[PDB]
């Protein structure tokens, strides 16, 4: 975690979000708000 950006491309794409979607997930969250938000909503939805 040294940056809510690569970390969370890598987190998610760890955990397998259908195939391309986290990477989506890349250009649409900018904001560190967004990108914990919108982090979460991936993670819990796929849980």
């Amino acid at each position: 975690l040294k940056n809510a950006x690569e970390d969370a491309i890598a987190e998610l794409k760890k955990a397998g979000i259908t195939s391309d979607f986290y990477f989506n997930a890349x250009n649409k969250a900018k904001t560190v708000e967004e990108v914990n938000a919108l982090x979460n909503e991936i993670l819990k939805a796929h849980a």
